[PDB]
Parts: C-alpha cells; structure tokens; sequence
C-alpha cells in the first residue's frame, strides 16, 4: 500500500516542449526551431515557438506542482539559452533565467531534478555533423560543465541525457524526429556519440561541482515478448531488445556494446575503442527510467532493421497513441534490479495522451489516465516488493505541451493547457495523484 515516507513524487517536462520564447535574451536555434519550421515534419502545423509559454508562465506551472503536492520538478534546460552557438561563449541571461527558476522551485519546497540534454542540440552543431560528429560530445561536455558550475550549489540531482535511443534512431535514422537523418549508419555514429557526451559530461561534471552531486541518465526502456515461442519470433524479440535497450544498457554497465547487435549491423556499426567504452561507463549515482509501452515481437523479415514487428493485442486497451501494458513495468524494473548495476532508480517518466477537452462542468474527465497511474504505482508497489531500489516517480507530462512530431494535438499532461489562452487547469487524473500523494 504505502511508498516510502521520502519517495520523489513529481512531474516531468522538456524545454521546448513548454517555454516558447524562442528567439528571447539571446537564445540561438535548435535542431527543432529547425525541424519544427520545416513543412510537413509536425502533424498539425504546430511549432514550439510558444508552446506553453513556460519560459515567462513556470510560476503558473510551480503553482501546479504545488497544487498537486509534489515534492519534485523534472525539467531540463535548453543548451541554446546557455551556450547560443552550441561551442562558444555563455550566455549569463540564460544561465540566470534558470537560476531564478531553481530558486522559485526550492522556495516552493519543490526539489529540481534537471535533465541537461532533451533534444534541442544547437543548430551549429548540427552544421558540423552534430551527434555524427566526435567533436559535438566534447562540447557537450563543457556545457554541462558550465551549468553545474553556476547550479551545482542548489541542485543536487542531475541527469545528462534524455532518451538517447530516440535522439540517435528518430533523429538520424528513421527521420521522424530533429533534425531528420535517414540513414542508419549515421544514427548508430550519434548513439555512440551521445553516450560518449554523456560520459565526458559525468566527469566534467563531478570536477565542477561544489559539492557531491548525484548523476543520472535518462532511457527509455521497452520491455519486449516474443509473440511465440518460435526461434524466428524469440530471436526477433532479441533483437528489439538490443536495438532499443541493451545498445544503450550495456556499454553504460561496462559490458561493450551487445555482441549479437554489433553482428546483426554489420558495417553500420560504430567504431568503439576501449577508451572510448572506459569513458562510457563513467560510474552513476542512479538511473531513471521512461516507461510506456511494452514491444509483443513477431519476426518481420521484410521490415527495416530490427526486423521486428508488433503484434497487436485487441484486448488491451489503448490510449490516443499507445497500447497500455501495466505489467511491463514490473518487468523492466526487476531486470534491472536483477542484471545490471545500476542504482538507485527512478521513474523519470510515465504517462498517457487521451484526447482530452473541457467539458461541460470544466473538469477534465481523464478516467483512463487515472486508470493508468493507478495501475503503474501498484506494479511499483510489486516490484519495491521485489527489492528494486526505487526512489521516485514522475508523470509524464505536467502539462499538455509540444508532443514532437505529433505538435500541440497530442495531450499527456496531467493539466490541460489551452494554448490560445495559456490557461492550464488540473484533469482529474491529477486530482487523483494529489489525493494519493497526500494519503502517502
Ligand atoms: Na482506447
């Protein structure tokens, strides 16, 4: 029934996702100012030129958060406010900006839990090959370097990327997401090149910092089942797991990259020295976990690489984008738990879009998503049964936002944003955490 009297209860956001204000107090272009004003790449026509307006309204999203009787705030902060032109120098407004919104939070008693890259890579980087390129890590590094500097002293807990597999396959090899790459090869270049980042920027950060701090990163994790138990449909399962899970998993545990992956790539596989894997593995303090939807694998000889396709479950209910798979969080997590070295751990996302509208009365009748939070924080429940050193929780989102590709018409936010008005009103899924929270 209960968590721990200390657990992390929060919310989760991304920079441009919220803030809007994209060309404000010296902020340069991202990959997704790029992409998102690129015809035809967002569903809707939509940008995140406003989105929530996050950047001059967080005090509204802080009353949220207070409202819902959070103890936490996942957020993360836009290199392009920091370091404009990506390698270059600082930007002391961006810099301050943050700083004020970091005090806002502790004076709320609402702890930071900042992610330093969700996916708005500068756009001169991405001029010089960006996550294809060795050089784009290293100044990644200096930035993370650079705020930890200024922020270090407030902010204990920290985590370098976010969702790197997304980053690297959507980005470069499959094109859905910034900045739009459709070649394998390059994709398998940025994953090693994010994961390299994010170990230079571990002890960049560790000699930065005024005091100890307590670094993560952030993946998202998808549990996968073969559909039978055939060596085509075990061995398809194989190989989605590797593409999405333990490509990342294992190089940052020590282990090298999976062995039956770099086979099944081929010559697009990346090139991968020793001191290149050392740094990797850089030692962390946790790891967090972005958790959806599981992957029930059927072989798919003519697909794409993996090869994997999904099988389609007509009894399990289904949000606006997803198939919900409650169970497959305990899964995960006990893996983890089990396998690999990694922890603590927390749940840095998990969440739902509905197609959610004001109704009559002006609530928000979100019964499914309330349904999904129940069902996730009781495998939760199981698997801190188990042993799993959890720490925290954060849904996806605080508020509707910018949903990538999917633009403003993909809703996850436990407040509903108007985004004509720029009013945010909590659903009654957020009522109910609110409710549970307190009860915990
Ligand atoms: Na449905």
């Amino acid at each position: 029934e209960r968590f721990p009297a200390d657990f992390v209860w929060g919310a989760a956001t991304a920079a441009y996702q919220i803030e809007g204000a994209v060309r404000e107090d010296g902020r340069g272009v991202s990959i997704w100012d790029t992409f998102s004003h690129t015809p035809g790449k967002i569903a809707d026509g939509t940008t995140g030129d406003v989105a929530c307006d996050s950047y001059h309204r967080y005090g509204e999203d802080i009353g949220l958060l207070n409202a819902l009787g959070m103890n936490a705030y996942r957020f993360s902060i836009a290199w392009p406010r920091i370091v404009p032109l990506g390698a270059g120098p600082i930007n002391q407004a961006g810099l301050d900006h943050y700083s004020r919104m970091v005090d806002a939070l502790l004076g709320a008693g609402l702890q930071p839990f900042v992610t330093l890259y969700h996916w708005d890579l500068p756009q001169p980087l991405e001029d010089r090959l960006g996550w294809g390129s060795r050089a784009t890590a290293t100044v990644f590094a200096e930035y993370a370097d650079i705020v930890v500097r200024q922020l270090g002293d407030r902010v204990t807990h920290w985590a370098t990327l976010n969702e790197p597999w997304c980053s690297a396959m959507l980005g470069y090899y499959l094109g859905v997401h910034a900045p739009g790459h459709t070649d394998l090869k390059r994709g398998l270049e940025a994953s090693h090149n994010l994961l390299l980042g994010h170990g230079l920027a571990v002890q960049a950060m560790r000699a930065a910092a005024p005091q100890p701090l307590q670094i993560g990163i952030v993946l998202n994790l998808t549990p996968t089942y073969p559909a039978s138990d055939s060596p085509e449909d075990v061995a398809a399962a194989r190989r989605f797991d590797g593409f999405v899970n333990r490509w990342f998993l294992d190089p940052l545990a020590g282990r090298g990259y999976p062995q039956d992956m770099l086979d099944y790539y081929g010559a697009a596989a990346p090139q991968a020295n020793p001191e290149d894997l050392t740094q990797i593995a850089a030692p962390l303090d946790w790891l967090g976990v972005n958790y959806y939807e599981r992957m029930r694998a059927v072989d798919a000889p003519d697909a794409s690489l993996p090869q994997a396709q999904r099988l389609d479950d007509p009894d399990l209910p289904h949000t606006a984008d997803r198939e919900v798979y409650p169970e497959g969080l305990y899964d995960i997590l006990l893996r983890l738990h089990n396998d690999y070295p990694f922890r603590p751990l927390y749940i840095t996302e998990n969440g739902c879009a509905l197609h959610d509208e004001i109704a009559e009365d002006g609530g928000i009748h979100d019964g499914q998503r309330q349904a999904f939070f129940e069902a996730h924080l009781a495998q939760l429940q199981r698997a801190l049964a188990a042993g799993v050193p959890l720490k925290g929780y954060f849904a996806w989102s605080l508020l509707d936002n910018f949903e990538w590709a999917m633009g403003l018409s993909m809703r996850y936010g436990i407040c509903y944003t108007n985004f004509e008005t720029l009013e945010r009103r909590i659903k009654d899924s957020g009522y109910w955490l609110r409710d549970f929270i307190a009860g915990q």
